[PDB]
């Protein structure tokens, strides 16, 4: 079905506060509705300064988790202009976790409950995008390029691959790749979940992307992004996923073979209208894509 899309607005910051700027957005969470002080918007779910980390996985984030576990591709991206609130609801802290930890936690504690008709492998890989430059955040290679053939779809030939058997060894991946690692980078953590149940394969992968700032080549990826989606929600007969390497990267993604949640950080603050305005209206069009998810059993290219 359609793409998932979800609003979260953060507290005032600091420059913010300092600069006598006000707070111009209202939520009514129980209609899934933002408003700009009005312009309305619908989604999916909304979050307002109140909401914390683990409320947001737990009620939007967890399903994504859950679908891959059952042998679905599922994504999610957080998009925003620099300074919303990306990075800290992907990643978040060791006080307060964000999705990616999160989602490591929440995939090993489900394999750890699983009956012994299933045996799991886990590979994580990390990357980074940047001027349409591919950098394995892991072992800091950089300029790595695409490869595209039936039995794996599109992958980064020479990306490390690791297995990983606890959401601590997980955790530790991350931890090393953020190390190396922005504001018009992109950044894709990429968990590989196999699935052996008894005799039955089925793979499931997942994409937690944190993409590069939207405000107002280095923007070739965000650009092609944008009219990808717009190409999906107008039925052009074309999508142009191979424009960019992130299109290309995440074409499954976007009206392909997964399920797929945006997550549209905003900053509440009146100096922030304009960006805020194109957030919200770039996430309104969003939820328009459809997707066509299928559980991927016995993939000729099944590690495991
Ligand atoms: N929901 C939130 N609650 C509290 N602080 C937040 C929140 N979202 C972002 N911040 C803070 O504001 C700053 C910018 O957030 P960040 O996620 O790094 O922005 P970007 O969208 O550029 O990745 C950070 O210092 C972060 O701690
Ligand atoms: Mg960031």
């Amino acid at each position: 079905d359609n793409i998932k899309v979800i609003v979260r607005c953060r507290p005032l910051n600091a420059r913010e506060t300092r600069e006598n700027a006000l707070n111009i957005i209202r939520m009514d969470e129980a209609s899934a509705q933002v408003i700009v002080d009005p312009r309305t918007f619908t989604f999916d779910a909304v979050y307002d300064q109140t909401s914390c980390n683990y409320g947001i996985f737990q009620a939007s984030f967890k399903p994504l988790i859950d679908a891959v576990l059952e042998g679905f591709n599922s994504t999610i991206f957080a998009y925003g202009q620099t300074g919303a609130g990306k990075t800290w609801t992907m990643g978040g802290n060791k006080e307060e976790p964000g999705a990616i930890p999160n989602s490591f936690k929440h995939l090993f504690d489900a394999i750890n409950s699983s009956s012994s008709n299933q045996n799991f492998l886990v590979i994580g890989s990390y990357l980074e995008l940047y001027n349409e430059e591919i950098r394995d955040l892991i072992k800091n290679n950089t300029k790595l390029p695409l490869k595209e053939d039936k039995t794996r779809g599109i992958y980064v030939d020479g990306l490390s691959m690791h297995r990983v058997t606890t959401a601590a060894e997980l955790s530790a991946l991350m931890d090393k790749g953020f190390a190396n690692r922005s504001s018009r980078s992109h950044s894709i953590f990429m968990v590989r979940i196999e699935c052996s149940e008894v005799e039955v394969i089925r793979v499931g992968k997942l994409n937690l992307v944190d993409l590069a700032g939207s405000e107002r080549k280095i923007n070739l990826s965000l650009s092609a992004l944008g009219l990808v989606i717009s190409k999906l929600v107008e039925g052009a007969t074309h999508i142009p996923y191979r424009d960019s390497k992130l299109t290309r990267l995440l074409q499954d993604s976007l009206g392909g073979n997964s399920k797929t949640l945006m997550c549209a950080n905003i900053s509440p603050a009146s100096t922030n209208y304009d960006e805020t305005m194109s957030t919200l209206r770039y996430a309104d069009r969003a939820k328009q894509i459809k997707n066509k998810p299928r559980i991927n059993e016995d993939p000729k290219d099944a590690q495991i």
